[PDB]
């Protein structure tokens, strides 16, 4: 059983019949503490896409009762004798990974992230075997180096969503040199991987145009996340008028798209960066990609040294996500305005003031 | 009429009815040396899968009657009075394509190839408006720009299909650091462009894994063409056995296959760099490409500077393609041989020898 597998007892919402996805209360247990490992009592987590296409059926590796939530900040509670850098009562975050295999080429250079063998958020059997789950849920134990420090001058709350969404446009941006004043970038789907890519961009000095098929969206691309311009894709002047102007473009999008379009505005030799996991695979243009000599590059997350700088960035520049906070009782609910768009542009759980056991 | 629509006539072979693909004897005309204009008489021209295509009647924007062939080598018999590189009488080879817009960025850097404007070597029109005839004919006219110096020292004949496949994996490995040892290279296919890609990385110092399907190319693959490994595709265990082995991959095809098997043979940011055109579409596994960080890279044919270099480069370490050569009225034999894989692994046509007029 569940509340039988672990040592210490924890509890949190699950998905327990796949087939429904519907959350309820859930009474599990979590390893005792290891000499590595830290034990956070979470304060906020963030719901992302992954969490709405895991919580829809549509992943079948994930075992159940699921507990997602891959965007958690809390307090460091206990940590093991081995551990120095994170010290009891700390504010920390962790990052949308659990482990690694530590042997290979990425483990040894701090890019682990790119481990063959990573371990996801939750789901999936960790190094024991047992299943991991997530951040929706009362605490957690997590291997120290796949835990942050959390900065003092970061909203809890707002800075949440920088644990995946945040880090995954960030890393990208940083990888690939779409953080230098000059380059023109092209952000496909605002939602909240979108809305984070246009604000960190902007804190670049990038100038970035906001690509979407909702033109309802303008106002907030413009005057809330200060998009130099707005792009309606179903405007076939507006895209004519595009074409080969951008230096790269970082897709968002979760659905399945024609992707030829998104090569024609590229200059030559431009960059498409894809950040989103469409459930169904996508289409290649062979000819636009070869005569422009174009690049479709994929990128997840970042490594946790980078993460730790792009908090420590956010922190400095002030740089959170647009969040509703809601009580964990209301995630079903979420998961449904999440399916619908009906969220600008992140939900974040209260997990300390609204979790209780069942 | 095409015999009349330029002053100097020409003859060659052409596919009159773009229904059957069937080439028969075909006269048309040239136009007049223009300043910058080289006329060229045409000792061989290479047979290129896009050959193939075209006469398969699988490109939409091509007009008939359409005379292909875009790997020539020839004779100067003529030169504008602007030209001083080239003197008549000299050897010389044409580029893959006739022309670029002049103004724009790549054009002006010597980046040509990837001009939005760019002119390909038969079947579109040219700055004067005409439809270009490539190099199934007695002799061409060409702006100086993309004609090239052919080495003494080097086959005309074997020398011919440099000129596409040749500059092709020349160009995809020089502009992506796939020339240099401590490289895993795998190339996918062995055609004429994977047979030339092997002897080109061979001449770098890489290590060269060829990827086919036909296993009974593994002895030309390692005895002659040098490879140091030979990978059956269809060999699930060779496949499992070979994952995250590869620094990066030239996939050469020019049919439909699986990509997701060829990410999975990356290690994590690795590249596979497509010069292959299949005429219907990929499908592109998001996932694998998200999950390594791993890029896909468009790239085709070369500049015109760099296949100066291609040229120097072959003739001073003897790369050669492996050719049969033809005569002219066996083309359309030697498209069904080409269509069925039957050639080891590049035809060439005898113009000089084999071409008379209707
Ligand atoms: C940052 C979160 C995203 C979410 N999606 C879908 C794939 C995915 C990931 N975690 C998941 C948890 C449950 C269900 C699906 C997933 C993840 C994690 O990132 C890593 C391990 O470094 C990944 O790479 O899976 C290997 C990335 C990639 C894009
Ligand atoms: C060099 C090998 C060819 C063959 N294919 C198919 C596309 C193609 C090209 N020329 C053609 C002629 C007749 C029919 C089709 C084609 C070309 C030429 O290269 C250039 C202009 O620089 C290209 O890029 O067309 C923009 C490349 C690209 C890959
Ligand atoms: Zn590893
Ligand atoms: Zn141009």
């Amino acid at each position: 059983s569940p509340e039988e597998e672990h040592p210490v007892k924890a509890y949190g919402w699950a998905v327990k019949d796949r087939t429904t996805g519907i959350l309820s209360p859930f009474k599990f247990s979590r390893r005792a503490t290891g000499d590595n490992d830290i034990r956070i009592k979470i304060l906020y987590c963030g719901i992302c896409h992954t969490d709405l296409t895991s919580v829809k059926n549509e992943y079948e590796f994930l075992s159940y009762p699921l507990v997602p939530g891959m965007e958690i900040v809390g307090i460091a509670t206990e940590v093991g004798s081995k551990v120095t850098k994170i010290k009891v009562g700390e504010k920390v975050a962790v990052a949308a990974y659990l482990g690694t295999c530590g042997k290979c080429y990425n483990c040894v250079n701090d890019l682990e992230n790119y481990c063959p063998e990573v371990i996801i958020g939750y789901g999936t059997p960790y190094h024991d075997g047992t299943i991991n789950y997530g951040g929706l849920s009362n605490e957690t134990v997590v291997n120290e180096r796949f835990v942050l420090r959390f900065p003092e001058k970061l909203s809890p709350a707002g800075g949440a969503p920088l644990l995946s969404a945040g880090i995954t446009a960030y890393s990208a941006m940083r990888n690939h040199g779409l953080d230098k004043p000059g380059i023109h970038l092209g952000v496909v789907g605002l939602g909240g991987l979108g809305h984070l890519a246009v604000k960190f961009a902007k804190a670049f000095g990038v100038r970035v145009t906001v690509i979407s098929t909702t033109p309802s969206k303008k106002d907030e691309a413009i005057n809330n996340l200060g998009a130099d311009a707005f792009l309606f894709s179903r405007d076939d002047k507006q895209m004519r008028a595009a074409i080969g102007t951008f230096d790269a473009i970082i897709d968002t999008l979760a659905v399945v798209h024609p992707i030829a379009p998104l090569l024609d505005l590229l200059r030559s030799h431009g960059k498409l960066v894809l950040v989103g996991a469409p459930s169904k695979p996508l289409e290649l243009p062979t000819i636009p990609l070869l005569s422009g000599g174009k690049s479709l590059i994929g990128s997840a997350a970042g490594n946790v040294k980078q993460t730790q700088e792009m908090l420590d960035f956010a922190a400095e520049h002030d740089i959170t996500a647009n969040i509703e906070v809601i009580p964990i009782d209301y995630i079903n609910t979420a998961m449904e305005r999440l399916d619908k768009g009906d969220i600008r542009f992140r939900f974040v759980v209260d997990i300390e003031n609204t979790l209780t056991p069942p």
